[PDB]
This record gives structure tokens, C-alpha cells and sequence, in this order.
């Protein structure tokens, strides 16, 4: 099994106890371990923080403490757009340019891969012949990952992607019978589900449908993203089952209807520490005064309210629950977006560091022993 860990580069200028420092980073929480983000200049792979390669030395100096540890560095997130993508892949030479990079930088910095988290091929901006161009991609960093390995003898450069779990952007970019053979493995964002981008309640990570849904609103759930991905060509040792350890916020219409589905007039109220409004991370939900928690229990996930804020969220237990779930499907393990959202330094929920990753790491029988 793995257990893949999203470090975030912007962590850092949180304030107060949510601030996420190197200190912060425990070598033997997961087997693998994606540096959020890497940018691209020139078609060339680049850093995007001021201390990026600071981190690198911290980050990467974890494997001496536990030398099963393997890192990678994500490039893109949905911040950096699309249109540097679309123009690396445009031809390729911009492609043999940026593959070229890659294996430099990753080589420098001391990165055993590469995840790619392009933010969509064939969406987002991004033209309909982004889709190929994305395989062809793919293949040229598998392909020249591999010559590499067999050119300096050095263990080979792992290749990932972050996918989609919606069939619009699945099926706009990503021709996922081809791309699964050439990736390692693959991170399935399952969260982000429903937000605040719609005029009803709905929760970030629900494991299955709810009876009143139909059409497409039938789909946007863990197990119909996972058996999408399998379905369309994916073998299940590379799928790996993303999870998310924050909640979708909502203001409510009404403070008398707190239901799934209920109307929304907007985004939540910005967290204390998060100060992004729609989004909050588990240590800012996980011990909300005078709130209510209940269940949706179609979808097996938790949902509180207060007043008139509604949060849709994972708890230990439904961490628990998809575990079970990725096991039953013989899954290759979870992902976790992100390190830095969890109660990392146990200053909020009363559960200890890394309360809801912990729960994956022993559910997966990858505590160390």
C-alpha cells in the first residue's frame, strides 16, 4: 500500500499555530511524499516560492531519517492555470525542452519524481487538442525517465498525475487507458465534489450517491470516480484514492434549513486561520463551538452547521470507512491533500498530530513498526 502526502508551499504564511514549518514534516507518516508546486519558465521547470530550494533540502533531507520515504514534485495546481501547459505541449521541441528540465532539476534537488497536475487538459482554457498532446506528454517523460535510468544506472524517476474525478474533465483530456500504462501511479482527486460554486449544499468528498440524486449529480462521488477511472483502463494497483482533510463551506439561506441540499446564498465564512471563504481545513471544524455535527447517510460523511454556515467535511471515521473502500476495490493506497490542513501540530481537535492521516496510515497497516 502507499500513503502519498501533499506538502503545500504556501502553508508557511499562515499565521499563529496553523503555520506549517519544516519542523512540522514527519519522515515516517507517509510513503510518499509531493511537493506542491513547481512552475514552468521557458518550458523549463521552475520554482514558484522564494525558499523553494530551501524546502527541497529539508524536505528531501526526510529521506535520511527514513530512507523508504520517496519524493516527488508536483507541477501546476489549479492556481497556475493552463495556458503554460498548452504552449510547453504545443511541439515537440517546447516538450523535449521541458522533459529535458525535468530530469535535471528533479536529479539537482534530489526528487525521486514527478506529478503532474495539470489543471485540465482540454478544459480550463486549454484547447481540445490539449488531450493527445497530454498523452504524448506522458509517454515522452515516461520514455525518457526510463533512458535516463538505463543511461546513469540510477534508480528511475517516478512519474504521477493528479486526475479529475468529474466525466466532463475526464473525458475533455484524458485518454486514461493510455496515460495509466505510462504513469507509476495515479492520485484520484476525489474531493471538490460540490462547493460553493452551487446554489445548494452538497459535501466536498461523498463516498456514494444520495437517493434523491439523478443525471450526472449521480456521479459526483468517490465510488463512481473510482469505478470511472478502473473502468475506462486504469488497473487498480495504480489508483491511488485521493482524500481531504478539509470541508466545503456554505452560507445558508436559512439557518432553518441545514439539509443536504438546502440553498445557499454563498461561500462560507472565511476560517480563522484558512481565510479563504468556501474552504476549511479539519482543525478549524473539528472542535467548532456550539455547532452541530450530523451524518449524511447515503454518502457515509459528516456535516455541521451553526447558525447559518454549513460545512460539508471528513472525520476520522469517514476516513476509516474509504479506507475500508479502497481496500474492498484492491486499490494501490490514498492520497491526502493536504499535510498542512489536518491538526498537524494537535493544537485544535484533541486528537494528537495528524489525527485524520494517522487514521489512513494505521488503516492501511503502514504504521512502522
Amino acid at each position: 500500500a502507499k500513503l502519498v502526502c501533499y506538502f503545500t508551499n504556501w502553508a508557511q504564511y499562515r499565521q499563529g499555530e496553523a503555520r506549517f514549518l519544516p519542523k512540522d514534516l514527519d519522515p515516517s507518516l507517509c510513503t510518499h511524499l509531493i511537493y506542491a508546486f513547481a512552475g514552468m519558465t521557458n518550458h523549463q521547470l521552475s520554482t514558484t516560492e522564494w525558499n523553494d530550494e530551501t524546502l527541497y533540502q529539508e524536505f528531501n533531507g526526510l529521506k535520511k531519517m527514513n530512507p523508504k520515504l520517496k519524493t516527488l514534485l508536483a507541477i501546476g495546481g489549479w492556481n497556475f492555470g493552463t495556458q503554460k501547459f498548452t504552449d510547453m505541449v504545443a511541439t515537440a521541441n517546447n516538450r523535449q525542452t521541458f522533459v529535458n528540465s525535468a530530469i535535471r532539476f528533479l536529479r539537482k534537488y534530489s526528487f525521486d519524481g514527478l506529478d503532474l497536475d495539470w489543471e485540465y487538459p482540454g478544459s480550463q482554457g486549454s484547447p481540445a487538442v490539449d488531450k493527445e498532446r497530454f498523452t504524448t506528454l506522458v509517454q515522452d517523460l515516461a520514455n525518457a525517465f526510463q533512458q535516463e535510468a538505463q543511461t546513469s544506472g540510477k534508480e528511475r524517476l517516478l512519474l504521477s498525475a493528479a486526475v479529475p474525478a468529474g466525466q466532463t474533465y475526464v473525458d475533455a483530456g484524458y485518454e486514461v487507458d493510455k496515460i495509466a500504462q505510462n504513469l507509476d501511479f495515479v492520485n484520484l482527486m476525489a474531493y471538490d465534489f460540490h462547493g460553493s460554486w452551487e446554489k445548494v449544499t452538497g459535501h466536498n468528498s461523498p463516498l456514494y450517491k444520495r437517493q434523491e440524486e439523478s443525471g450526472a449529480a449521480a456521479s459526483l462521488n468517490v465510488d463512481a470516480a473510482v469505478q470511472q477511472w478502473l473502468q475506462k483502463g486504469t488497473p487498480a494497483s495504480k489508483l491511488i484514492l485521493g482524500m481531504p482533510t478539509y470541508g466545503r463551506s456554505f452560507t445558508l439561506a436559512s439557518s432553518s434549513d441545514t439539509r443536504v441540499g438546502a440553498p445557499a446564498t454563498g461561500s462560507g465564512t472565511p476560517g480563522p486561520f484558512t481565510k479563504e471563504g468556501g474552504m476549511l481545513a479539519y482543525y478549524e471544524v473539528c472542535s467548532w463551538k456550539g455547532a452541530t455535527k450530523q451524518r449524511i447517510q447515503d454518502q457515509k460523511v459528516p456535516y455541521i452547521f451553526r447558525d447559518n454556515q454549513w460545512v460539508g467535511f471528513d472525520d476520522v471515521e469517514s476516513f476509516k470507512t474509504k479506507v475500508s473502500y479502497l481496500k474492498q476495490k484492491g486499490l494501490g493506497g490514498a492520497m491526502v491533500w493536504a499535510l498542512d490542513l489536518d491538526d498537524f501540530a494537535g493544537f485544535s481537535c484533541n486528537q494528537g498530530r495528524y489525527p485524520l492521516i494517522q487514521t489512513l496510515r494505521q488503516e492501511l497497516s503502514l504504521v512502522p513498526r
